[PDB]
RNA sequence: AUUGAAGCAAGCUGUCCCUGAUGGUCGUCAUCUACCUGCCUGGAGUCAUCCGCGGCAUUUAGCCGC
């Protein structure tokens, strides 16, 4: 089975997903420290809001693949390279899949 | 302020080349709630013919439809 030939020369991949609140018609947006909800005026005048930052989206999208109790990848992803920290007593302190800076941490 | 030029400190030296961007989770709990009279008395009234004088007439030279 193959799919990469269709993307072997394309310059970029773009994907869009449309959501709805499951019940009711409200949601809680990100509470950024300096201003709370990040509202701004759109190019076409209309009010706009940023739900969350792409850095937080990345912190989530990396986490969905790590099984924190086992300290291992999900079964389909098991065996891929990862570096893991242990404390002086050998307990699993942290791993770079969950670290902030990804190989540049204290 | 003027006939015979203040209309007069007038000619006086500052140019083109440079990439400031890689990555940071602002997130969890909170009961706003209970009692109360709006209402009340007050005159808007009164008389004034839709007919058509249009059209024909530049018209008082003279009449005629719906």
């Amino acid at each position: 089975m193959k799919l990469e030939p269709l993307l072997s020369d394309v310059p970029r991949l773009l994907m869009e997903a449309d959501l709805v609140p499951v019940q009711g018609t409200r949601f809680q947006p990100t509470g950024f420290p300096d201003l709370g909800a990040a509202h701004y005026e759109g190019p076409d005048g209309r009010p706009m809001l940023l739900v969350e930052s792409a850095q937080s989206m990345a912190n989530r999208l990396e986490t969905v693949c790590w099984d924190k109790d086992a300290d291992d990848w999900v079964v389909p992803l098991r065996g891929l390279p990862v570096v893991k920290v242990l404390d002086k007593a050998g307990k699993p302190l942290t791993n770079s899949v969950l670290e902030a800076h990804r190989l540049n941490s204290p």
